[PDB]
């Protein structure tokens, strides 16, 4: 396939994701100064800010590598969260949403 309609089909589903997140408390990296034990068990932060660097960078170039950083997204937070929190039940949430987005997506991108 092309890379142009591609990235721009990454492009379109990286922000219907970004809009099931309404409390945009994916959007950004996870504040360490506010956070400062975070990176003790997440070895790999991600977020949608993040995630749309590396779609720029070319660094998604197939549906899984784009997949594997947002499910990153909901595992790092069911990880470093407890169960009783909204952060918690938030990444349960786009896990959840993010899941029809992503597949509706990858339909679009095999039909290329
Ligand atoms: O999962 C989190 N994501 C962010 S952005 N901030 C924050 N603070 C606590 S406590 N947990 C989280």
């Amino acid at each position: 396939m092309q890379l142009t309609p591609f990235l721009i089909l990454l492009r379109k589903t990286l922000e219907q994701l970004q809009e099931k997140d309404t409390g945009n408390i994916f959007s950004e990296p996870v504040p360490l100064s506010e956070v400062p034990d975070y990176l003790d068990h997440i070895k790999k932060p991600m977020d949608f800010f993040t995630m749309k660097q590396n779609l720029e960078a070319y660094r998604y170039l197939n549906f899984d590598d784009f997949e594997e950083d947002f499910n990153l997204i909901v595992s790092n937070c069911l990880k470093y969260n407890a169960k009783d929190t909204i952060f918690y039940r938030a990444a349960v949430r786009l896990r959840e949403q993010g899941g029809a987005v992503l597949r509706q997506a990858r339909r679009q991108a095999e039909k290329m």
